[PDB]
């Protein structure tokens, strides 16, 4: 279930978190101008810059740490609050997350690993609704 | 679902009320003490009495509105604190909650009235814990 998911991931952290970060980008390639330097390169180029896969573990870091503070997929607020002000997201609204989580979700549903995708993507839809609540445009 | 379980309580919020809060008495009949005045008397009779059917009301009433703001049967930290900070409250425990709902499951699961009866026990759980993170003893 959701729980052991989120042990699988940290069990493995720096992997999963490139790989859905690029199934993301790849989904999503307009998803890059968020970000400095990732247009005109490849996957395996992405993965041999310096910060690329360093920022996306700290992503990913906080996003399972959100996860594990949640009761039956439910954020907490101050998770939230912490997404909406942190001046990384100035520039972002629940549509970036709300592409984000299709893209997890996705990438959990065609993975070999038992990921229990139904509840990602319900967790995806509170936390929206929570960043919306936290006051995200 | 949960939230159909709300519309069908809140349609006949009175009788529904009613019938819960002795389906709890009757279960757990030493929770009547809590309630001097109910001590003593028949069913027919408690509802004769004015603030048998007032205050019964309005406690699934508010019951009601907490559910209906939780987000996949987690309720608010706020709503919790509500509870817990009422003085009509201030001898109960986290054990006076939890027989109520275990009572309301069963009335539930027992009824010929179609319940999401799964949810109303998760709700249940989510809520003593929330109690007790807001100070519950
Ligand atoms: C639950 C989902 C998310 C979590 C937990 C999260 C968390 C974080 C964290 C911890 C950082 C700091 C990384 C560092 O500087 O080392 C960061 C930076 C950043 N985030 Fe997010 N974020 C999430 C969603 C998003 C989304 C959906 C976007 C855009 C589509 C985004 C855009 C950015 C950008 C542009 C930065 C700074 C630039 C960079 O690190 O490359 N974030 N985020
Ligand atoms: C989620 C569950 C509960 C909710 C929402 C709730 C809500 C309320 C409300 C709104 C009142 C005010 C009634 C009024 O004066 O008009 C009340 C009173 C009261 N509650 Fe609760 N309550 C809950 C659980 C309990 C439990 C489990 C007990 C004890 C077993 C309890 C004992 C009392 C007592 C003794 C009063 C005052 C006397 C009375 O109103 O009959 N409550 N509650």
């Amino acid at each position: 279930g959701f729980k052991q998911d989120i042990a699988t991931i940290r069990g493995d952290l720096r992997t999963y978190a490139q790989d859905i970060f690029l199934a993301f980008l790849n989904k999503y390639p307009d998803e890059r101008r968020y970000f400095k330097n990732y247009v005109g390169k490849s996957d395996q180029e992405l993965k041999s810059m310096a910060k690329f896969g360093d920022h996306t573990e700290k992503w990913f870091n906080l996003m399972m740490e959100v996860a594990d503070r949640a009761t039956d997929c439910v954020p907490l607020a101050s998770d939230a609050n912490t997404l909406v002000q942190m001046k990384q997201h100035s520039s972002l609204t629940t549509g970036n997350f709300e592409k984000l989580f299709v893209a997890l979700v996705e990438y959990m549903r065609a993975s070999g690993q038992s990921f229990d995708s139904q509840s990602w993507d319900r967790f995806g839809k509170n936390l929206v609704s929570a960043l919306s609540s936290a006051g995200m445009k």
